[PDB]
C-alpha cells in the first residue's frame, strides 16, 4: 500500500499538509474575491485589484507547491470544498487591508503549527522545506500590509476618499 | 432602382444606420465642446480636454464605419443637422462626466435598439456588425465613466478643486 | 440601489453569470485534481499533469473573464462554495480524459443555457461576449479531448501502459 | 451512433453544412473557369486571370474552412458531385464580373438561409461561425464585385477593349 | 467677468470666430458628404473619397485651431448647429471639384473679411494668426482645385467616365 | 477560328489534355475527402489529414498546370463535372494508403496513354511537357506510397492501432 517514495513520512504530517493545501486555496479564493470586488463601478481602485489578484495568484502557487511537496514525499492529496470568502462586500481598501493581513496570519499560524508538527515527528525535509518557501513568505507579507494599513490609517483613510486613492495612484500603482 | 450590391437590407435598417450616424456625430460634437470648454483658462485642465477630444474623435470614426457600413449594403446616407450641444459652460469635470454618461448611455440604447430592429428584421450581417464595433465598446465606455465619476465623487469632487486637479494629473494624466 | 452603468442587464441573467462563475471554478478545481494526481509516483505521467494544469489555469481565466463581464455590466459577483471534485484517484488516462469530456460537455451545456437566457432576455452585448469568448474555446476543446480519447482506445489504453506511455511521450509532449 | 464531441448540433444544419460545402467547391470551380478562360491567347488580360485564380483559391478556402467546421461539431462530410460552370466562354470582362457578382450574392443568400435555420435551431456557435467568417466577407467581395462593375461600365465596356485593358492594367493590376 | 488673458480682443472679433468656427465644420461635413458618397458602389472612386475624407480632416483642424485661437485670447466659444450639406448626390467628380471650390472660395471670403475686421479693430495677433495659419493655405487649396478643375474639363468629363476613371487613377492616386 | 498560337497541335491531344484535367481535379477531390476523413473525432490522425491534404493541393496544380498548358498551346478548355470519390470512410490508415496508390496508379496510366498519343502525333513539345512535370513525379509518388503501405503492413496495420498511431507521429510527422 505505502508508495515507493514513501520515508519518514508520517500520517499526520500528510494530514496536515492537505488541510494546508486547502487554506491556501481557500486564501486564493479570498484574494479573487477582493480582487473582483475592488474592479466595481462604485468602487474604481484598478490597483488595489491587481494587487489582491496578484495575492490570490501567489496562493495558488502557494498550494500547487503544497500539492507537489505532497506528491514528492509519497502523501496522497485529498481535496476538500473551498468555502466561500466570509465577506461579498469588502468596505473599502483599508478593510480590504485588514482582512487580508488577519488572512496571512492565520495562515502563518496554520504554517507555524505544520512546522511544530513535523519537528516533533522528526521530519527535517518538511521543516526545511516549510521554513524554506513558507515562513519568510508570511513574515513579508504580513510587513508589507502592516505598512499598508499604517499609510492608509495616517492619510485618512477610510473617512477620506481621496486617502484610498492616492494610497492607490503612488503606492500600489 | 435599387442598388446591384443590395441584398437582405431593409429600408427600416437603412434609416436606422442613418439616424445612428447623426447621433454618433452629434456625440462627437458634444464632446469636441467639453474638451474645448476645458481648454479655458478659468477652467485649465489639460487632461479633461484631451480625454474628451479623444472621444470626440472615437465618435467621429464610429460615425465613419457607420456610413461606410451604410455603403457597403447597398443603403444610401442622407445626412441631417448637427444640433449644438444643450450646454456651452460644462461646470466642472464631475458634471462633464456625468454627462457623458448620459450621452453613452443614450447612445448604447439606440444602438441596442438597432440590434432589436435588426434582429427583428433577420439582418445577421447587421446584427454581427453591431455587436463587434458598437456594443462591447459602448459597455467598456460606460465602465470607464462610471469608474472616473466614483472616484471624482470620492475624492471630494465638485467641491474640493484639489480632487479635480489630482484627478486630472494622476487618472487621466 | 442599481449601478451607474446598468443598462440592459436582467437579474436572471445576473444570476446566470454567477452560476457560470462557480462551474468555471469548479472545472478549474477539477483539473487542478486531474494533474496533481497525475504527478504521483506509482502514475508517473509528465505530460498528462502538464496538460491538466493547462486546464486549470485555462478554466480559471474563463472564470475572471466572467467575473469581469459580471462588473463590467454592472452585475453583483457572489462567490459560492467551489465543491470538491467527484474523484479523488483518476484510474488512468483514458478515464481522465473521458471525464474531462464529461466536463467540458456540461460547461457548454451551461454556456449554451446562459447564451439562450440572454436571448431571451434580449441581451446582444451578452450573446456576443458568450459567442466570442466561450463557445467557439468549447467546441474545440471537446473536440481536442475527443481525439485523444479516440487515440487513446485505438492505442490499446486502458489495458496497455505501454499506450499511455506513447501517449504522453508523443501527443502530449 | 452519434460522435462523442456532437452536442447541440441538429441533423438539418449539418444537411445544410454539407450542401454548403457543395456550393462553395461550385464557386470555386467557376472562378477557375473564368481565370483560366481569361488566360487564353484572344483574351489575353493576365490580371483578370490572377483575380479570377485567387477568388477560386478563397472558395477553396472557405470550403474546407466548412469541412473543418462540420468534422469540428461532429457531423459527417457527404461529397458530391462537383458540376462544370454554366459556361465555358465568358464573353469578356464585365459579363465575367457580373457572373461573378451572381455567384456571390447566390453563395450570400444560401450562407443567409444557414443562418436562419441555425438560429431556428437554436445552434449559437454555428451561427457565431457565420457571421464570423462568412457574411461580412460576403457583402466586401459584393461590393467588391459592383464597384468593379460600376467602374467598367463608366469606362465603356464591353463596347470598348480600350476600357477593359486600362481596368485590367490600373484597377486589378 | 472678463477673463484674465483677453486684452485687446474686440465682442465682434470673438463672435467672428466663432461664425468661422461653425463655417469651418460645416465645410468638413460637406467634405464627407461627398467622400462617403464616392464610396458608393454606383459610383466606386476610391481616390475621390481619399480626397474629399482629407479635406473633410483638414477642415475639422481648422476649426479646432480655430476653437484654440478662441480660448488662448480670452473668447468664448459658442457652438451652433451643423447644418447639412445642400445635396445628397454629387453627380459626379467635376461636380464634386466645382462644389468644393465654390466651398473654399467662401471660405476664403470669410477669412479674408475676418482679417478686415481685425484689421480695423487693430487686433495684430488675429491678423497676423489668420495669415499664417488660413490665407495662404486657402489660395493653395483654390489653386489645386482650380487644377483638377481643369484636367477634369480637358480630359472630357463629365461626358466621359473613362476620364474620371483615369484622373482618379493618375491623379488622385 | 483556329488560334494564332495553334502550331502542331492537334484535337485529339486538345481532348486528351482536358480529360487528363479532369482526372488530375477528382483526384484532388479525393485527397481532399481523405483528408478531412482523417480530421474526423473518431479517426483522430492529424498527419494522415496534412498528408492527404498537400495531396489534393498538388494534384490541383497539376490541374492548373494542365490547364495552362491547353491555353498555351492554343487548345480550348472544356471544364466537365467532377465527380464524387467512390468512398465517403475510408476504414482506416493503410486502406486511404492503398486507395491513393490506386489512383496515382491510374493518373500515370492516363499520363503514358497521353504520352503516347503525343509520340504518334509527332508533338515533341507535349511529350517534353509530360515527361518533365508529370512522369517522374507519378513514379515518386507510387514509390512514396509503397514505402507507406509497406510500413503500415509490417507495424501491424490495420489490426493494430499502435501501428497507425505510430506512423502518424514518426513517418508523416
Ligand atoms: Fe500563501
Ligand atoms: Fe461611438
Ligand atoms: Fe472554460
Ligand atoms: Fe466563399
Ligand atoms: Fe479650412
Ligand atoms: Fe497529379
Amino acid at each position: 500500500s505505502p508508495s515507493q517514495v514513501r520515508q519518514n513520512y508520517h500520517q499526520d504530517s500528510e494530514a496536515a499538509i492537505n488541510r494546508q493545501i486547502n487554506l491556501e486555496l481557500y486564501a486564493s479564493y479570498v484574494y479573487l474575491s477582493m480582487s473582483y470586488y475592488f474592479d466595481r463601478d462604485d468602487v474604481a481602485l484598478k490597483n488595489f485589484a491587481k494587487y489582491f489578484l496578484h495575492q490570490s495568484h501567489e496562493e495558488r502557487e502557494h498550494a500547487e507547491r503544497l500539492m507537489k511537496l505532497q506528491n514528492q514525499r509519497g502523501g496522497r492529496i485529498f481535496l476538500q470544498d473551498i468555502k466561500k470568502p466570509d465577506r461579498d462586500d469588502w468596505e473599502n481598501g483599508l478593510t480590504a487591508m485588514e482582512c487580508a493581513l488577519c488572512l496571512e496570519r492565520s495562515v502563518n499560524q496554520s504554517l507555524l503549527e505544520l512546522h511544530k508538527l513535523a519537528t516533533e515527528k522528526n521530519d527535517p525535509h518538511l521543516c526545511d522545506f516549510i521554513e524554506t518557501h513558507y515562513l519568510n513568505e508570511q513574515v513579508e507579507a504580513i510587513k508589507e500590509l502592516g505598512d499598508h494599513i499604517t499609510n492608509l490609517r495616517k492619510m485618512g483613510a477610510p473617512g477620506s476618499g481621496m486617502a484610498e486613492y492616492l494610497f492607490d495612484k503612488h503606492t500600489l500603482g
